[PDB]
């Protein structure tokens, strides 16, 4: 719209997959996200 960001607006968490630029102000937001992307997961015949 018009009004833009100025009290909330900081991600430290950025995607380390190449070409993509997803960010989240949190840790779980971004493994949560590198899920669409195609890695090396810590788990395996298990996980939460
Ligand atoms: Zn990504």
């Amino acid at each position: 719209g018009s009004s833009g960001s100025s009290g909330t607006g900081e991600k430290p968490f950025a995607c380390t997959w190449p070409g993509c630029g997803w960010r989240f102000s949190r840790s779980d937001e971004l493994s949560r996200h590198r899920r669409s992307h195609s890695g090396v997961k810590p788990s395996g015949p298990s996980s939460g």
